[PDB]
């Protein structure tokens, strides 16, 4: 009868995959058998992968998150036991893009401009980056676009004023994370063609609004 396999280890391969070894039992094993789960769920739900050598890649993974998995042996007499536990964390991967812009708009001028969290996070989002700049009706840019900086990157919210009249606007909204900056939500919208409605504005400290032409 086989042991159980001895010094098991694993190790993130990047944000989708994990490589988990161990050393052989002693004895013939024939092949060893893996399983393993997301933190969280359970070994009796448990992924089943097969290797006929003493290290496995574990593929199509969440990105940052914590996986649990052991390993056993097979060989003339069935499967013997199995190894103590071990857990890892896939890397972080950039964030998808946020959500579709939502442009609330009070004048021909002024817009209020929010976003919905990505739909995957990937990782712990630390900041948003809002650019915006004029463009022509083929979404081609008339001068360069501009960065908004703001105190609180992670609100997803921003106010807009003195925004040309009757001219279109690209806008683009990316998420940074650990492993950087992922991709880019974009909207061109002009407002003059938007309905308009009033907004209230506490008077209080640090109100995050934009002059677009400054
Ligand atoms: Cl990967």
């Amino acid at each position: 009868d086989l042991g159980a396999p001895q010094n098991p280890n694993a190790k993130a391969a990047g944000s989708r995959k994990i490589h988990f070894n161990w050393l052989p039992p002693s004895g013939k094993p024939m092949g060893y058998r893996v399983k393993y789960w997301i933190q969280g769920d359970s070994e009796s739900e448990a992924h089943l992968l097969d290797s006929k050598v003493p290290s496995v890649e574990l593929t199509n993974l969440y990105p940052y998150c914590d996986y649990e998995m052991k390993v056993c042996a097979y060989g003339a007499q069935g499967e013997g036991p199995y190894s103590s536990l071990v857990s890892c964390r896939t890397h972080q991967e950039v964030p998808s893009e946020p959500g579709r812009l939502a442009f609330n708009v009070v004048s021909s001028t002024v817009t209020q401009l929010s976003w919905a969290e990505p739909a995957e996070t990937n990782g712990e989002i630390t900041a948003y980056e809002v650019c915006y700049g004029l463009v022509n009706d083929d979404n081609r840019p008339i001068g360069p676009m501009k960065k908004v900086l703001v105190d609180n990157p992670k609100n997803r919210m921003l106010l807009i004023e003195n925004l040309r009249e009757s001219q279109p606007y690209r806008y683009t909204v990316k998420a940074r994370n650990g492993a950087g900056w992922g991709p880019e939500r974009e909207a061109i919208i002009n407002l003059a063609t938007q309905p308009k409605r009033p907004m209230s504005i506490p008077i209080i400290p640090d109100i995050p609004i934009v002059d677009a032409q400054s």
